């Protein structure tokens, strides 16, 4: 039993699990498992961080589902000011941040056999991990491209600097490789799915009729549903965890649900006629076609999908539209309604995914070079 440390600006305790949470669940099955949460400060708090409900636990270890969680709270955290004249202040703050890890981080690094750094702020601690524990296998999990996150220049330069020294760079999408300045240690590992997705998919939340589903708040475009619901009165749109309420534009054929536990979303997904990834913008990375979690979930079931053209990507059963263009929304839906359900996409479970995250060389198909 190996001991894992995950560094991320997620916190493991926050209710909507992201990819790193699912991986972390798998790590917790394999060995000790600590999740150290970064980029959280007093500043964070006065800006609406998802982690604020955890604030009274800050800087202490809390056990959550077999994971040791630590939300690091500093007074300020370094960030992209987005003003290129403020750069040397940024560099200063990132250097300062990186130079002042808490003892708990250092201890956890020392205790770890494997340290996973999620793309983002965690980059600032890769070198530190190498110094603290050169025996630790250093796994960078690229949930997102650095440029997409729009990290400070410091983090890009630092990532570029340290990236070759990482044991594993596990890209969610090969499309991320262009901006990763390393080769021999760069691997492709999607997105897992729950090993029991098919069992979770039964029963059925839906009565008779045609049901379409959207799950998730990422770039949530209510206007999609404004148009789609009006244009398709015979379709019931199930809008789950959109991060917002009932937009006044929604037709009565839209059902708006609060955030739903992942396992419970699945029946809504499996038994839908088609799913929707209503990203409000096409100013999105090319990799989002691969990295979108909801689209992966639809894909698992072969659920035809309506999504912006920019995230259709190299996939069947995705019908692109232009956000804000009613005609294209209607055309895409019209096609989705008639698309057959076929499981085109191979979806490894989270356990098999985590295996390849940790030892991609044992699975040579993951190699990008
Ligand atoms: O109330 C919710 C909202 C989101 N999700 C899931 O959370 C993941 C991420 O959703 P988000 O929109 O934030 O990102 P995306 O899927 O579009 O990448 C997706 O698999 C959703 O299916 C969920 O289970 N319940």
């Amino acid at each position: 039993r190996p001991c894992y440390l995950v560094l991320s600006s997620h916190d493991f305790r926050t209710p909507r699990r992201a990819n790193i949470h699912f991986i972390t669940d798998q790590l917790a099955l394999r060995g000790t498992t600590r999740f150290f949460s970064l980029r959280y400060s007093r500043l964070s708090r006065m800006k609406g961080d998802m982690r604020l409900p955890l604030d009274d636990t800050a800087n202490t270890v809390v056990s959550h589902n077999g994971v040791d969680c630590y939300l690091w709270r500093t007074t300020v955290h370094p960030f992209n000011t987005r003003r290129s004249w403020l750069r040397p202040v940024e560099d200063a703050m990132f250097r300062w941040y990186a130079a002042h890890p808490p003892k708990q981080l250092l201890d956890w690094m020392r205790e770890s056999d494997v340290i996973v750094f999620e793309s983002g702020i965690a980059v600032a601690f890769i070198e530190l991990a190498k110094r603290v524990n050169p025996a630790a296998k250093l796994v960078y999990r690229a949930s997102a491209g650095l440029s997409t996150i729009n990290v400070a220049s410091y983090i890009e330069r630092e990532f570029d600097r340290v990236a070759p020294t990482l044991d594993v760079i596990a890209l969610v999408s090969p499309a991320m490789a262009a901006e990763v300045v390393s080769r021999d240690n760069v691997f492709h590992v999607g997105h897992g799915v729950d090993h029991n997705l098919d069992q979770l998919g039964d029963p059925s939340p839906y009565a008779e009729g045609i049901h379409a589903v959207a799950v998730g708040s990422m770039l949530f475009d209510p206007e999609f549903f404004v148009v789609a619901s009006k244009a398709f009165p015979q379709v019931t749109f199930h809008v789950i965890g959109s991060g917002m309420g009932r937009h006044p534009g929604y037709g009565d054929n839209v059902i708006v649900y609060g955030e739903m536990k992942h396992a419970q979303t699945i029946g809504y997904i499996k038994h839908a006629r088609f799913g929707i990834a209503p990203y409000a913008s096409e100013q999105v990375p090319v990799y989002l076609a691969d990295s979108s979690m909801k689209l992966l979930q639809y894909d698992f079931f072969g659920l035809p999908a309506v999504c912006p053209n920019a995230v259709v990507g190299p996939y069947k059963s995705r019908f692109g539209y232009t956000p804000g263009n009613a005609d294209s929304v209607i055309a895409a839906i019209t096609q989705a309604l008639e698309a057959p359900r076929v499981r085109y996409r191979q979806c490894l479970n989270w356990s098999d995914t985590t295996d390849r995250v940790l030892d991609p060389r044992a699975y040579p198909e993951t190699r990008l070079y």
